[PDB]
């Protein structure tokens, strides 16, 4: 027996409500929809770690998660100018960690993004909202315009979701920590594509490609961009060089250049950092 | 041409962005979709005051809005308790005229919930969102679960919407403005009727008549509730006895008791506060 004390949130995922337990007094996070929760719930008994949100319970269907004091999008907000470096790395190495446990089973997130990262009360960041998580030994959810900030440029051309897109979003978030501004924030698909080469410059041949065999861009003018800016010079000054590095390979426009968790996890710039 | 710097919102309404003149470096909110724009914008033009929030200018159809700093939600959030009782009067106060000029325009708004109540920096509020506001003088929107927390009980038995509906909504947001809390948490609809008879006593045999006559409620348990708490006991030490009554007339469960716009400007609750 629950008492309700409010709306978490409310979108494709279905209904969040904040609710305290009548007995404990502990105040957990309930998810129903009015769909895929039976698949989320079976991701998240297999997906438990400390960078993912712990389900806590199950019943009648609704899921009970621990409750989580505040997301990445709030923290943006408080700090709209970007985290302190320390800061930035420690986020993205825990959101790495999260991805990696993800990839490990076999399991897409899909809709990384600041609003489902959750930062604890000791800045513990957690991974959530596996409702249009996949199972990549399975078949087959989507969402909004934030939601596309973070897609890799194969995806907004109608590329299959994989492994690689996922480390496309890290690299976005890392950006955006670093200094409080949505990396590649378009108004519409094809603003996106032109931000997205004045950072990094021309989509390769095949992305190009299929900006003209694919029907949303008939007729559509390709966003061409003369000089492209380069991360270095888009965040110099801002990162140090190294995790700089990471971001670079992160962003390669070719999903086959992307550095996948086992790469990121290694990289020097969280060397003396995995330790803690 | 605006530069985007971030999301400020997406649902129903469709999306609203936070963007800024590339020349004046002002913030503006900027609604397109991917229908009702139109609507919005008349009703826009038509209302304009001090406590609605304002429409700048339009474009190709794209609506720019001033930005503003804060909502009512978020000041909940970081006011859990409630907040002072001279703050929760002035708010109602000003959201009141806000509707009153909604009204006498013959619009109701039909949304009003803290998310749309906008709190400058001036600490002025404004209302928003008027994607489902509708003129009485034409025909036929709607929402979410937080939506339906501020939604009279005839409402949620099926009745039409009017002007008493929005004067509930009132109520219902001067109760959590003083104490941080839903005042009608209901899970479900049928757990809303609980809540709502659970502090204001059974609903009116009309009420209940249309429980028996909708079909959203076949076979369902009416929530009977033997000892209703009262407003005068769920507030005692929180509002002071003059605004409780202001929210005893907005509260009647019969909507032909409820106080309309004149009546509520009128209270002695607001004596000293309109001359400010
Ligand atoms: C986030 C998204 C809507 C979602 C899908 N599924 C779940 C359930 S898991 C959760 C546990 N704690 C949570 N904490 C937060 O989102 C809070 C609320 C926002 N302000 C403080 C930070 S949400 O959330
Ligand atoms: C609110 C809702 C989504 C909507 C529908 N239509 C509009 C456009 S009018 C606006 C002008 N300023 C605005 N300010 C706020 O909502 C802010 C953002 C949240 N945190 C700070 C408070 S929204 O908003």
């Amino acid at each position: 027996k629950f008492e309700i004390l409010g709306v978490v949130g409310e979108g494709a995922y279905g209904v969040v409500l904040k609710c305290r337990h009548k007995e404990t007094h502990e105040i957990v996070a309930i998810k129903k929809f009015k769909e895929t929760t039976l698949r989320e719930l079976k991701m998240l008994r297999t997906l438990k770690q400390e960078n993912i949100v712990e389900l806590k319970e199950a019943f009648r269907l609704y899921l009970v998660f621990e409750y989580v004091e505040k997301n990445m999008l709030e923290l943006l907000e408080e700090m709209p100018n970007g985290v302190p470096p320390e800061k930035v790395k420690s986020y993205i190495y825990q959101l790495i960690k999260a991805i990696h446990w993800c990839h490990k089973n076999d399991i897409v997130h899909r809709d990384i993004k600041p609003e489902n990262l959750l930062i604890s009360h000791n800045d513990v960041l957690k991974l959530c909202d596996f409702g249009f998580a996949r199972n990549l030994s399975e078949g087959n959810y989507d969402e909004e315009v934030a939601t596309r900030w973070y897609r890799s440029p194969e995806l907004l051309l109608g590329a299959p979701y994989g492994k690689s897109v996922d480390m496309w979003s890290v690299g976005c978030i890392l950006g955006e920590l670093s200094d409080g501004q949505p990396l590649f924030p378009g108004e519409s698909e094809i603003d996106q594509l032109f931000t997205i080469q004045k950072v990094l410059g021309p989509l390769p041949s095949e992305q190009m490609k299929l900006f003209y065999s694919n029907p949303r861009f008939h007729g559509l003018r390709f966003p061409a961009v003369n000089h492209p800016q380069s991360l270095e010079r888009r965040y110099l000054g801002i990162l140090n060089s190294v995790l700089l590095d990471l971001m670079k390979n992160l962003l390669k426009l070719d999903p086959a250049d992307r550095y996948l968790t086992e790469q990121c996890l290694n990289h020097p710039t969280f060397q003396t950092q995995r330790l803690l």
